[PDB]
């Protein structure tokens, strides 16, 4: 029971993937299996702590290994890599209380939702976690992937700074009623005019400003008391976007200009969950975010930081909220969601989850997704999507995460009628 200083999490994984494409372009399927070691050292000192956890990863093909990870010449990651995933120094002395702490270095930014922070980022970020009371306040921007196969930064991370706070309270036993900010910043440049572009560079640079609030009654508490459980947010997006122009030159990509714009956007998520009894849930989900509008105006978007990844279904696995296959981002998106749940103490779960896709705007992209595949003007049917994650808890866990995938008219001709991504993980701590 003294505070330990060291472990090892060992985890296999293999990965079935097919067709991220849709069948239009050549290859690029998964199956294949790795194995992904990460030792963590932690020390403590009165109100002082740090902490590092690093990772080795060997597999027979670049699959994914952590949920978190950067998404991908100077972006192609290596079949095995060594990474530095955190590293930071934590001060806990600012006030007696012992939710409440300053952690500085790269570090998990993680909030309940998933949507807005859920990654390993370089950041300085003060908590303060209380009864009645929760606030948060950080800065964020990441220099380096910290690893041996990625020799830069995505374009749009490069340059980019993030300032976050939040705030909320209980006010009945359960119900939480809150406020959450974040702004994004791009001190980067777009290329000039007549200038070539490539991969490595942006698309655009913005000043964004998310505002938005959330109530849950114990939303993301797989242990509730509750019969019934919610969460409903409402973030407005606001600020401006330079676009970066280009057109095609003997195919090379060549910069034309660019073109500033307002952004005025709006996502909402909402979800009901009932607990049937001691092991069965099951609940739905709405959530939709703006598309297109005035000059693009309204095409809301997320920051960027998110994982999407929570625990909704009512269970202590997390789940992507807009399916392990598909991986939406609330962005020109709408999704209708239902679900049910299953678990047995600490034991077991499983979640099945249903999603049903439609663009918002149908002559707007959508944003980020784990498809990889041209949509077609004037349609809305993006698709549906049926999950199942099962997992047994022996620390270590056994888990399989499946997502089929079934795309809708927005799609068309020559594409696969069905796409699949299923992971099962293996997982052992020391
Ligand atoms: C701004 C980034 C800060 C990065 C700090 C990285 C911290 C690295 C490893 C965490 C553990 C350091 C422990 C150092 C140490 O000698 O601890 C004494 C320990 O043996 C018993 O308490
Ligand atoms: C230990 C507690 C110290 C608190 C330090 C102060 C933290 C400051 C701000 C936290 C809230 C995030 C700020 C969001 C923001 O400033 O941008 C909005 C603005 O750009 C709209 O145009
Ligand atoms: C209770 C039913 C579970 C619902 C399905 C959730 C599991 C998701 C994926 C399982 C792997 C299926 C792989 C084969 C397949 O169905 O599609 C073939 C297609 O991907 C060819 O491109
Ligand atoms: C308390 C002192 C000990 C600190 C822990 C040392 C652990 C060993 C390595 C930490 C990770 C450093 C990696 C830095 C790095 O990868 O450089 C990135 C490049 O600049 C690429 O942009
Ligand atoms: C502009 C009108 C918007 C109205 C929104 C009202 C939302 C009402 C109910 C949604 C769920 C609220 C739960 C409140 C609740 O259960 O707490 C009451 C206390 O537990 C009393 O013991
Ligand atoms: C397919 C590859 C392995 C991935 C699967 C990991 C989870 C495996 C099995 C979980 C089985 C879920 C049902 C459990 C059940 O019905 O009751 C459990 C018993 O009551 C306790 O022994
Ligand atoms: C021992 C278990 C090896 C396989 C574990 C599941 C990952 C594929
Ligand atoms: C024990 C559970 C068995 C079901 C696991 C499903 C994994 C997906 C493998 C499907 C591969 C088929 N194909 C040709 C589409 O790649
Ligand atoms: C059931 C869903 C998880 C898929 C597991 C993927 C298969 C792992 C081992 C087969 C791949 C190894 N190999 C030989 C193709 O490199
Ligand atoms: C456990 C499976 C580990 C597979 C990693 C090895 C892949 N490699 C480098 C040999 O092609
Ligand atoms: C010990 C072997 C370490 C191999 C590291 C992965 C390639 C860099
Ligand atoms: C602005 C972001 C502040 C991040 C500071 C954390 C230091 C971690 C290593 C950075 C080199
Ligand atoms: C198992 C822990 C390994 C920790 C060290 C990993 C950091 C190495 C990063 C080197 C980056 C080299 N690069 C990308 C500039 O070519
Ligand atoms: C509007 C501002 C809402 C979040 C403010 C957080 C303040 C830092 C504690
Ligand atoms: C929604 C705004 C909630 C902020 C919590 C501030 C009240 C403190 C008692
Ligand atoms: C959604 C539920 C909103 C409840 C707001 C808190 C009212 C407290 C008096
Ligand atoms: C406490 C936050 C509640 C957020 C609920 C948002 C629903 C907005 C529906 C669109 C109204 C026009
Ligand atoms: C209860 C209060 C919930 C507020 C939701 C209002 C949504 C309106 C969003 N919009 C379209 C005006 O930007
Ligand atoms: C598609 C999922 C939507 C939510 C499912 C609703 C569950 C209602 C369960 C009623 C069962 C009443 N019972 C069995 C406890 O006496
Ligand atoms: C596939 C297996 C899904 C998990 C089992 C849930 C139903 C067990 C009821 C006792
Ligand atoms: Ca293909
Ligand atoms: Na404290
Ligand atoms: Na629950």
């Amino acid at each position: 029971e003294a505070p330990k200083n060291f472990g090892l999490d060992v985890k296999i994984t293999g990965e079935s993937e097919n067709d991220r494409d849709l069948g239009t372009a050549p290859g690029g399927t998964l199956n294949d299996i790795g194995i992904d070691l990460r030792p963590w050292a932690f020390g403590q000192w009165g109100d002082w702590s740090a902490y590092f956890m690093g990772q080795a990863v060997a597999a027979t093909d670049t699959i994914e290994t952590d949920t978190l990870q950067s998404d991908t010449d100077g972006r192609e990651p290596d079949k095995s890599y060594l990474a530095a995933r955190e590293f930071w120094v934590d001060y806990a002395g600012l006030t007696a209380y012992p939710g409440e702490h300053l952690r500085f270095g790269r570090q998990r930014l993680r909030e309940d939702s998933g949507q807005w922070q859920d990654t390993n980022i370089e950041a300085l970020n003060w908590s303060f976690e209380t009864t009645l009371l929760n606030a948060h306040a950080g800065v964020a921007q990441r220099f380096s992937e910290y690893r041996t196969d990625l020799d830069e930064l995505a374009p749009e991370d490069k340059d980019r700074t993030h300032v976050f706070g939040d705030i909320s309270t209980q006010w009945a036993p359960h119900h939480r009623i809150g406020v959450r900010i974040h702004h994004a910043d791009d001190s980067g440049h777009l290329r000039r005019p007549g200038e070539e572009v490539d991969n490595l560079d942006k698309t655009y640079t913005g000043q964004l400003t998310w505002l938005g609030i959330e109530a849950t009654g114990d939303a993301y508490n797989y242990r509730s008391s509750m019969p019934l459980n919610y969460w409903a947010s409402a973030t407005w997006l606001t600020g401006d976007r330079d676009n970066l122009t280009t057109t095609t030159v003997d195919d090379r990509r060549i910069a034309t200009g660019k073109q500033s714009g307002d952004v005025n956007a709006f996502g909402v998520d909402l979800g009901l969950r009932w607990n049937i009894d001691e092991q069965w849930k099951a609940g739905v989900g709405y959530a939709r975010g703006s598309g297109g509008g005035k000059d693009g105006e309204e095409q809301f978007q997320q920051t960027g930081l998110e994982s999407n990844r929570s625990n909704f279904t009512g269970t202590r696995s997390r789940v992507h909220r807009f399916g392990e296959a598909f991986r939406g981002e609330l962005s020109n998106l709408q999704a209708a969601t239902l679900f049910g749940s299953w678990q047995l103490r600490e034991d077991y779960d499983a979640s099945l989850v249903y999603h049903k896709f439609w663009r918002v705007d149908d002559d707007s992209d959508i944003g980020t997704s784990g498809i990889n595949a041209a949509l077609q003007p004037g349609e809305k049917d993006i698709g549906q999507e049926l999950d199942l994650v099962v997992t047994k808890y022996f620390s270590a866990l056994i888990r399989f995460r499946g997502g089929l995938f079934k795309p809708g008219d927005a799609y068309g001709p020559g594409t696969d009628s069905t796409m699949h991504r299923a992971f099962v993980d293996f997982i052992w701590r020391f």
